[PDB]
Formats: C-alpha cells, sequence, structure tokens
C-alpha cells in the first residue's frame, strides 16, 4: 500500500492507521481581515490497538497578534484547549462499501477564557479557548474510486453548559454568570488523488455552523446577538513523504467573514 | 465515454445523453444584513436528435435574512422566476473545430416582486424573482485537447420594462412607477478532465456585470439608483459522477470573489436521462 | 522536450529556458471593492545559455475608480531585471534561480494628488531595487515550485487649501508563494499557487519629523488558478485567475499573457 494513498486516506479518514503509534507536529498560521495574526502549534500523539481503535491527545499552542487610528494588543505562546479523541474504524473498503470511522472528541477548557477580559477601546488580553467543555461526535467516508478518492464528513459540537465569576467586559462590573456557547454543526466533503508513489493532492470544502450563544447574568437568558456563525472553507492540499517523517502542508480559502481570510498549515505526521 | 458525456451535458447546457428530468438544491450564503437562501429547481427537458432542445425551470425559494439587538425576516417556499429555453447546437466538435450550441432564455416574472415592499422601521417581506420579463441569448464552445476539455460561455440580459402600482419601499406612501432594469453582460471560461469511466472534475471562472437600474415614478422623470448596478465574480470547483449511468450526481462549490456575489454556493444537481 | 513541460517552468521559474530573444505581451483586468484597473504589459527579453536572463517591462495603466474618476492610458512604471541561474536541476538539485529588478519611478506619482480626487496615480514614484531566488523541480507528475522576495523602496523628496513638501520613506516589502503544476499532454499545462505579500509601514517627513502613516501596512493574499496553452512553435498563451484572499489584494485579477519566442 504504496505512501501516497496510505498518507491520503490518513489525512482525509482521521486515523492514524499506518503503524503503531504516532507522534505529529504541526504549525498553523492565519489571517483575520481589526487587523489580526495568529500563530498556532499543534502537538499530538496517538497510538492503535487491534488495527480498529485509535487514542489520542492533542495539545495546542497559541501566539495572537491583534490590531485596533491604532493600537496593538498581544498573547504569548500559551495553551491551548487540550483535546483528546477516541475513534472507531467501523467499516474496512470493499468494492460494494466505503472505509467508515465513527469518534468522538472531549476538549477541555485549559486555554485562557474570553469571559472577564476588560476594556482598557482594545482587550487587556487575548483568549485561547472558548473557556467550556465540549463534546463531538463524528463520522467520516472515505473510498478509492480509482484514481479520485472521494471522502466526507460531519460532526456535530454540543457545547456543556459551564458558570464564571466575572462576565462584564467593562471595567466596573464584577457581574458574575453562566454560559450556554450554542452548538454547531460541521459538514465537509471533498476529493484526492494519489499524485506519484509518495506523492498526493486534495480539494475540499468545509462549512460550520454555530448556533448561537445565551447568557445568563445574576438575570434570565439574554442570548449574545451576533454570536451564530457559519465558516465556510476551501483547501488545496498534498501529501509529501519524507522518510515514517511526512509533510502535510495546506490552504483554506476563507469564503464567510467570520472564517479567517485564509490559513496556511504545515504538519508533520511521524510513525512509530 | 458516460464521464465525457456528463461533462459535455454539464459543460455545453446540451443533454446529448431523448428526455430529461433534473432535481436541483441549492445552498447560498451572503454576509453583507446576513442571509441564508435554498433554492430548489425543477428542471424538464427534451432533446432531438442532438440538435434540438427545449426545456422548463421552475425554482423554490427558502430565504431567511438578519437586519445590540437585530431583526429577522423570513421567506416559506414561494416559488421564483419560471423559465422556457430554446437551444440549437451548430457545430460539431471534429479535428479542426469546437462544440457550438446558441440559445435563448426567455425568463417570466412568476415570483414575488421586490418593488413596493414597505421597509417596516428591515424589511415587510423577501422578494423572489425581479418583477419583470427577460430575453438572454447565450454561446457556449466546447473542444477537447485531450485529457483536457476547454470550454466557454458567454451571454446577454436583455430585461424589459414593466409597471408597477407600488414602486416604494416607503410604508406610508404608494407611488406607483415603471423600470428598466439595467442589462447584463455574462462571460466565463474552465477545463474539466474525465478522472475515470463515471467521473469528472470541473475548475471554472466566470463574471456577470450588470448595467444599472431606472425608475420612473408617475408623473416625474426616470432617475437611476445609485449602488444598483454590479459586477458579481465567482470561481467554480466541481464533479460529475454517474450514479446509475442514467442518473447523474453533479455536485459544485462556488466561491465569490465580489462583494455582489454570495460568499459561497453549493450545489446538488441529479439529472435522469430516461 | 516537452513543450508543456518547457512552458511549465518558464512561468514558474519567470525564465525564458528554450529561446534566444523573446517578447511577451499581456492584458491584465482587476476588480477592487468600486475600482476598474486594466494593464497592458509589454516585456522584451534576451536569454544567455539556460544561465544569464535581461529582460524590460513597460506597464500602460487604464483606471475608472467609481465613488467618478478615470486616468486614460498613460505609461506606469517602467522596469527591467536581471536574472541569473545558479543550480541546474539534477535528480538531487532544484532549478534555482536568483534575481534582481529595478523599477524605475517612470509613473505618474501618488502624493501630489490633491483631495473624487483630482486624477489617479499610475505608480508609487520612487525607486525600487528587488533581489529574490526561485525553486521548481519535478517530481513526476508533479512540478514543485516556490518564490521569495525582498523589495528595497528608495527615499525621495516632493492633501488642496494648504501646499507643504517633503521626504517619502515606502514600506519595504517581503515576498512569498508556493504551488504545484502539471503537465496535462504535449501542448498544455495547469497549475495551482499561493502566495502572500507583506508590506511594511510607510513613514513620512513634512519640510518637520517623521510619521508613521497608520493603514499604510499590508497584507496581500492571493490564490492562482492558471495554464499554458502552446499556440505556434513559439506562442504561448498564459491564462491566470487570481483569487484575492485578504481585503488588500482586488477581489480578482484574471491575466491573459502571450509571450513569443524570436
Ligand atoms: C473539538 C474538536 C474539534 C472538531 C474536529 C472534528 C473533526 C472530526 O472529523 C473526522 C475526520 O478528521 C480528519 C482529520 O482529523 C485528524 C485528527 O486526528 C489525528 C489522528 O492522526
Ligand atoms: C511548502 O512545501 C511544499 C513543497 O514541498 C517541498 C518539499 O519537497 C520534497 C519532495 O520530495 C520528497
Ligand atoms: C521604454 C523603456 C526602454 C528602456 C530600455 C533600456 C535598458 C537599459 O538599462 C536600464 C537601466
Ligand atoms: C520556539 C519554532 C512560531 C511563531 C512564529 C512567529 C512569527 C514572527 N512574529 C513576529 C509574528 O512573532
Ligand atoms: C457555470 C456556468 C457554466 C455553464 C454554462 N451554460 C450556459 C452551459 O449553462
Ligand atoms: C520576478 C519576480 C520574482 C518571482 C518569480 N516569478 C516568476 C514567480 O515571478
Amino acid at each position: 500500500p504504496a505512501q501516497s494513498v496510505s498518507n491520503l486516506y490518513n489525512e482525509a479518514s482521521g486515523f492514524f492507521g499506518n503503524g503503531k503509534f504516532s507522534f505529529e507536529t504541526g504549525i498553523t498560521y492565519a489571517r483575520y481581515d481589526i487587523k489580526a495574526d495568529n500563530w498556532t502549534l499543534d502537538l499530538t500523539g496517538a497510538y492503535n490497538l487491534d488495527n480498529r481503535w485509535q487514542f489520542d491527545v492533542n495539545v495546542p499552542v497559541v501566539y495572537r497578534e491583534s490590531t485596533y487610528s491604532e493600537e496593538s494588543v498581544s498573547r504569548d505562546p500559551t495553551i491551548g484547549d487540550v483535546n483528546f479523541g477516541i475513534a472507531y474504524k467501523f467499516l474496512d473498503e470493499s468494492a460494494t462499501m466505503p472505509d467508515a470511522v465513527v469518534s468522538v472528541r472531549v476538549k477541555a477548557p485549559t486555554g485562557k477564557e474570553p469571559f472577564g477580559i476588560k476594556l482598557v477601546y482594545v482587550p487587556e488580553s487575548l483568549p485561547t479557548g472558548n473557556g467550556v467543555w465540549s463534546i463531538t461526535p463524528g463520522l467520516s467516508m472515505v473510498k478509492t474510486f480509482d484514481p479520485a478518492v472521494l471522502f466526507g464528513s460531519v460532526s456535530y459540537t454540543h457545547n456543556l453548559e459551564d458558570s464564571f465569576d466575572d462576565i462584564s467586559s467593562d471595567v466596573n462590573q464584577k457581574v458574575g454568570g453562566k454560559v450556554r456557547l450554542g452548538d454547531s454543526f460541521q459538514f465537509g466533503v471533498g476529493v484526492a488523488f494519489a499524485l506519484n508513489e509518495r506523492m498526493s493532492m486534495s480539494f475540499s470544502v468545509s462549512d460550520l455552523i454555530q448556533r448561537k450563544s445565551k447568557l445568563k447574568p445574576d438575570g434570565g437568558w439574554q442570548s449574545i446577538v451576533s454570536s451564530d456563525a457559519n465558516a465556510g472553507y476551501f483547501n488545496v492540499g498534498m501529501t509529501i513523504a519524507a522518510s515514517n517523517l511526512t509533510i502535510v502542508p495546506n490552504l483554506a480559502i476563507g469564503m464567510t467573514d467570520d472564517a479567517p481570510d485564509f490559513t496556511f498549515s504545515l504538519k508533520f505526521p511521524y510513525y512509530f
């Protein structure tokens, strides 16, 4: 099973199932237009049991400079909302069947919370995480139809309701409350080709819908306006085989207002 | 070559593979005022000796727009502007020469006119059409340079003048009048490959330029509307997928480039070919 | 050979490999949001032995910035370019090339214009040395390729009720891109690429002290889909869509160019 195909399948299927363990460094620039430059170092380890089950942690690391006639704000490399996945390959591909993988991705509020950030207007700091617990079930198909590998994916992210000491952006008020960050549905599809024994290329489109954030001061449920979100991405990416070592570059053209203008990913999946 | 022919149908606008029925779900996202527009197209088409083609399209228009606080407007499954189309394929592809099709698109103002809709200060309602007739002549050429299939396409939209009971956005007033919607030009090109016996992919570009719109209130004079004209630009990525070689699944992303065009537009078309 | 893999390189690399004298004429449309810009680029070129290439480019610019101001066709910023290949590709190496472009301020400078403003400019109005490195390399069938450049702008001396006059320093600019290309058949190729221009801020000193212009800083992301189609033995047709990504690019840009190899 040549590395172009197997790198292509890993990337698409979300299921690092070439070896038995796997560690991966990723670096991701994103550009928001408030002008804003955001880099993101990801660190991600995964192990495999019975060719069929996968477990993994991911640790994100976040530098962030936002500019607001103009004044600058910063956040130096902090975590990160740490997330762990479990994944299960319920269907192995055949002529009649696709490859299929159900998964669940719990994510925890380890990063700096966006709530309580006062306004000395320009923020006194920038966040690194939305401040709540998420749980994201998800599905992904992949099937080779020589020489196009078609692939696709759905997921839904329930956030869990949490409470907070301070939720006033105003510089004089400790107004405590609690927050339901509303749910999201995430859809995406695309097609990939094994260009040669080592290289593979992919075109894909994904979209993300967030269903509006309710809030409750210590008061009644007053939902945050402007908080619901559509986020459209268009992606061109390879897949370049190096050694066990691999480089995976990707561009993400921001089709929506809420998605960043573009985003350059450079991932380095390494397999023991 | 099932995908060659599915590519051409799609590129040309000319069903080669007698009768054709086509159901077409489309989503489109505007955000400049946020808006989520769903369209459903029923289309039926006859084809005569791969030479003449008549067809009819019936759009159906769900719509939802959003204007500290902020109200929303909606618009339940109302049908849009129906249209009949005659296309004549005057060149056959050869070594020397392309695959040429010339066509007219007669488009009738069945949908809910935008004019009159009183702005309840946010609209009272959302339109489903432009309220005027229009005939749009067009050309489309398609030529292989194996395995690259080049294609092109150009059209002009002449809108006819029409009278309305009310052209005013005011709730408090009713001024009837006439309108000339500014005519529009539409150029676009692209390339397409057959990936296998069932599938094709496409990369394409397109532009729509529109002349400005004029009103005439009674009994005043013609007055053109500022910032009414537009240049809607689009980048397309697409595929053909022969499903039962009879059924064809046609997905297509469309990335808006210009503020005048929808942020994106996903499309699904299910040509059924008899 | 082949004629595509040739023309593939010559766009990616910016280097006339397979020719002595070369002349390229091209037309470019760009929409902003309202403005409409066309540019006619007349490029001449000589190349010595897949090793040195010299080239002259004259831009001629027609613009319509609808607030409604025009600027009838007029010469832009004429530029020339010494360019030198320093690695020819092997199984191991890439086709590397180093380049230096001087761009002289032959276009109408933007600094004079008084605020609908009187006229539209057709050039930044200062000189600029502009070095840069290219790579191309075939990993059958993928031709990977990439670019890097800095852009030093030179200082010069030179708003309506009043009329002040002094020195200006245009921001320096780093640029870089990457892309895969394909040889589709004997006559034609297809490309895909990305690039981001990063313009540093711009100081201005009245006849006074150096004041940064807030806003003059910029980031111009672009995404490009392209082709080379071989017409004659020596005429390529080079179409290229360039979808802008950030607010500082144009919404879009088509370019048709026609390099003839004489
Ligand atoms: C809260 C988590 C963020 C939402 C991500 C959901 C995406 C799940 O889609 C399944 C397919 O994913 C494709 C690539 O994912 C790789 C991540 O796992 C690394 C294993 O090597």
